[PDB]
């Protein structure tokens, strides 16, 4: 909802944002600070060279992952200071794991691995049909006990939501509780958010930015281009 | 009074915070999230092992530094996206540098250097006379043109504010503007904050926690123990 | 082909090692130091925890990548010191890229992105046939100009060499020069080394170790187990 | 004994190395590879920007620190692999700590902390008197039990060896055994190597390069300039 004064906002931005916040109580938008905006301009800029795009993208992913991890359950915990005085804090306890949507999502694996040393990482490779264009599971490698874990579903972009929805579908089938799936995303389109909460209303979604629309080629506008190609350098 | 509901604040902590937020317009407390508490309870725990202590402190410092970098000036900037559409963002201001208060302050250079590659770093070693107990300037190595840049003054703890005030003095005596010093701190005592803004009311302070008071041995309480010792292993 | 005194060698290791060295001019064995051995001990021990496995694996990967990058072409370059005295050095190759064999090979992408900021990364997913057992290309996303580049083929284990050979075959068809392929490998089986070189003799291979054999299920012995499962935690 | 053929060593470098390797048994010279040369030529070039200088310096210091760790004692260890067979490896010595010679040496701390998470870090500030030119101890913060540990002494340069010889002196007066000191260095001069070994013959020295001589102003030549100033950006 809140837009930082510093930067000028793209047309109808403050609007869309509030409307998303109010309509979907399960989405959590990152605080729209100038730093975030600064990083977004660098990664969204056509002109930005690959070494710069992945440095800032990695940088952003970091903030975004710490934001998502805040959606896990926490227990109350008391500890003692070296001063022998009590401090009432909390502790993470959940059994977690991250799951990336092949390629694009893998760029977020390292960010998650940096803060959570050795977190288990699953991988789902989705491919859209050549005829009708219906998502098809091509490959998947998930922890043996994923059904008893909170899942950090990783996918930088959410345009039509067909990929993440299919990903959630199988995740569910293997026994993952819908309300334990935290979908961390970088950039999303309104229609993609509705689609996901229309199908799986219990999941949580933390994004860094919500854009205007999709073009006839399913790309988000103003968007960022193809994140996977830009990040891994397969332009 | 935006303290994450999931945990219980220290006795009379919400009161202290209100006081400071009310009287000191230039202090910026970072968001008191459950995630942040999780980290604090770990490093404040006197049972925590050195490997764990530095890992989390490093982790927290990353978040604190990104927060602090928001206090810098920003230049609106327009960039064209890969979809041939304009995107209104901002641009990073340029003349800045980090200055750490030798030992404890050095632990935050890693973090600054992680997000700001090649950032100029100055050092100032202040030390109290073993008898007289007052702040003496023992050593200092700062960038030749520090007077024309924004200073990110680094020091994890702020108890009496005696050593940071001494630091700002020498910095001012070298021509750096008071309203360009962003004091980034991890943990602070109320009187510490008070003194700082009593003498140098134009600086900015970014902190993650404000404890209740100082004990007979001038230690912040609940506190965290001697940060520099626990961080570098010179227990 | 030489072993460090500190540690005791395995049966016929000094033997197998020299044999591989003299028989194949294009393989390069990392210097067998006590340090390298200490790392192989952590990651080979079935008892080591997942955080410890990835840490040391990542650590070993760094040294192995630096070793492999040495197999690239070099040009002489004279520079001048701040003491205005020339120094004769050598600048490195201008066009490379990494290519990881999906999953296991992906654990190496990070080590490569760490030393070469923004390197282009390709990906190949090979899957054997249940009956034929013949390696099949399932998915591949590669830089568009891979034909004019040197490629660092990434795959930690080389047992039968079937998958790596399948990977070389596709690269070759796309236009990559066989002698510009540098196969970075952690652990290999004599059998796999012979096959790779029997089929593509001009490629170079850098590895940290060579074990004695394969078992009925195609695992190197003493081996390390399933590197992909152990690293990503899907075991 | 080798020197990569790919690059052109400079006038009498091969002679110097020959001599030092013959006359001083305790000096460990990193393998003179083209990769290493390439980095040296980057950081030695007076034209390189601080961002690039820091990056390549950290990278080089990384390889250097791993090399020095090889000088620590190793204990044989047997581990059972996942294949259920034994593997004869080694175990890391368990009592180390890094010690930085304030400012210049602090640049190697991050490298040490990278491979040895949680290593205790001591610091010594030696400053030559502005008139007398005498090396004086200004500040020191070492681990309480440093006498029981092996110390990796950190200082990127060694011109006359007055500073380092002064640091070792204070270390010996504190209890640490002379033979437990591994002096990790990046660049050194024949003079320095001699003095350090004339006075403290039992210390171990690991370095990446040894230049021709010292400048009339006491600078290592061809050299690099002032490493601490180029590293921390205060020049
Ligand atoms: N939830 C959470 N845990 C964190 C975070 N950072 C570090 N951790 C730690 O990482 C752990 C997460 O669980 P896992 O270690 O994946 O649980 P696990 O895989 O069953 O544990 P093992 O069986 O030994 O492998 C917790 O025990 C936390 O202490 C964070 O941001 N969130
Ligand atoms: N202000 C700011 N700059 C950042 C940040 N992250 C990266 N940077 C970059 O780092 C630079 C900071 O400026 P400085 O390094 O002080 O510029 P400088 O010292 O004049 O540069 P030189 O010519 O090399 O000496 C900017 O040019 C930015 O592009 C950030 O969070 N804030
Ligand atoms: N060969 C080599 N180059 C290195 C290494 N470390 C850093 N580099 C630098 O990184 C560069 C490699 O960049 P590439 O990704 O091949 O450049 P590119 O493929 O042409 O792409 P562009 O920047 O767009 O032109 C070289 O120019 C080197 O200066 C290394 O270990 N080996
Ligand atoms: N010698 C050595 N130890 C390493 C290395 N990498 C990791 N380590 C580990 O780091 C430790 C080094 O010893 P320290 O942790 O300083 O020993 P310590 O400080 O007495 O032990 P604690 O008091 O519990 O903290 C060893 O126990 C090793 O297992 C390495 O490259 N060399």
């Amino acid at each position: 909802l809140l837009v930082d004064p510093r930067y000028s906002t793209n047309d109808q931005e403050e609007s869309i944002l509030q409307d998303i916040i109010t309509r979907f109580p399960n989405v959590v938008l990152m605080k729209q600070t100038a730093q975030l905006r600064a990083m977004m301009t660098i990664i969204r800029d056509k002109e930005t060279p690959k070494e710069e795009f992945v440095f800032y993208a990695d940088r952003l992913i970091r903030l975004l992952i710490e934001e998502a991890l805040n959606e896990l359950p926490f227990q109350k915990k008391e500890v003692t200071t070296p001063l022998d005085v009590s401090y009432h804090g909390v502790s993470f306890y959940s059994k977690i794991c991250g799951v990336s949507i092949v390629r694009a999502g893998e760029s977020m694996e390292s960010g998650l691995r940096a803060v959570c040393r050795g977190v288990r990482i699953g991988k789902i490779l989705i491919q859209r049909d050549e005829t009708t264009a219906e998502p098809k599971l091509i490959y998947e490698k998930l922890p043996a006990d994923i059904r008893e874990r909170w899942v950090m579903l990783l996918d930088p972009m959410c345009a039509t939501a067909g990929s993440v929805c299919k990903a959630i579908e199988v995740l569910l089938r293997l026994g993952v509780k819908e309300e334990r799936i935290i979908f961390v995303n970088i950039l999303a389109a309104p229609q993609g958010i509705e689609r996901v909460f229309k199908e799986y209303p219990k999941v949580r979604m933390v994004t860094a930015a919500v854009d205007i629309c999709l073009n006839s080629r399913y790309y988000i506008v103003p968007g960022i281009g193809d994140f996977g190609d830009r990040y891994f350098g397969t332009m």
